[PDB]
Parts: C-alpha cells; sequence; structure tokens
C-alpha cells in the first residue's frame, strides 16, 4: 500500500448531473458487520457499476452508514472499485477501521413528498 494522501486533483466517475456522499463509518468491533449487500447490474458495455442489493436495519451502516437500497456505490474509503467480490471484500478487511463509502445521490430531486413524517434533507 501507499500511506499518503494529500490532495486529489481530481477523482470521479458519476453522471454529470449526480452527486456523491462521503459516508463514513466505524468499526468498533469486527464482530460488526457493514450490514449492506451489494450486487452486478452490468447491461452495459461501458461500465457496470456496483450497487446495494440489500441494507440491513441493524448494522454498522443502518446506525450511520444512511447507506441504503439502491445506493451505487463510486469508492470506498477513496478507492476506485472494479469489482463486485472487491467491493466486499474490501469491506471486509482486517484493517481498515473506518469505512468510507461512497454512493450516487440524487440532488434536489423532482417535489413528490407529502408525508407526515421527520424527514425531508437539503441541501446548504
Amino acid at each position: 500500500g501507499s500511506s499518503g494522501s494529500s490532495g486529489d486533483i481530481h477523482q470521479e466517475m458519476d453522471r454529470e448531473e449526480l452527486e456523491l456522499e462521503e459516508v463514513d463509518l466505524y468499526r468498533m468491533n469486527s464482530q460488526d458487520k457493514l450490514g449492506l449487500t451489494v450486487c452486478y447490474r452490468t447491461d452495459d458495455e461501458d461500465d457496470i457499476g456496483i450497487y446495494i442489493s440489500e441494507i440491513d436495519p441493524n448494522s454498522i451502516a443502518a446506525k450511520d452508514g444512511r447507506i441504503r437500497e439502491g445506493d451505487r456505490i463510486i469508492q470506498i474509503n477513496g478507492i476506485e472499485v472494479q469489482n463486485r467480490e472487491e467491493a466486499v471484500a474490501l469491506l471486509t478487511s482486517e484493517e481498515n477501521k473506518n469505512f468510507s463509502l461512497l454512493i450516487a445521490r440524487p440532488e434536489l430531486q423532482l417535489d413528490e413528498g407529502w408525508m407526515d413524517d421527520d424527514s425531508g434533507p437539503s441541501s446548504g
């Protein structure tokens, strides 16, 4: 490996409109599992893309990792994944404590809420 990262001269491959969100996690005990399954989609020769297949409500992420089901992972801790297994393998590293996974989240989004419940994230 190479321990030394101070300044990233651009490094992201997302849609020319979509947005990302760096979510950091913690594993106070290896016994803790991300609780976030991944799956493939392909259907594209340009580039597949790892996405969240399942997300446990009671998991490191669930607890913190706002991540959810249907989240397109871009990088893991700042790494560029290129395989499903890896996407998981990385999440299954007996070294990385702070798991900072990336996900593609839309901004603004159409207006279709109307739901009596504490919920409604806004930009700053």
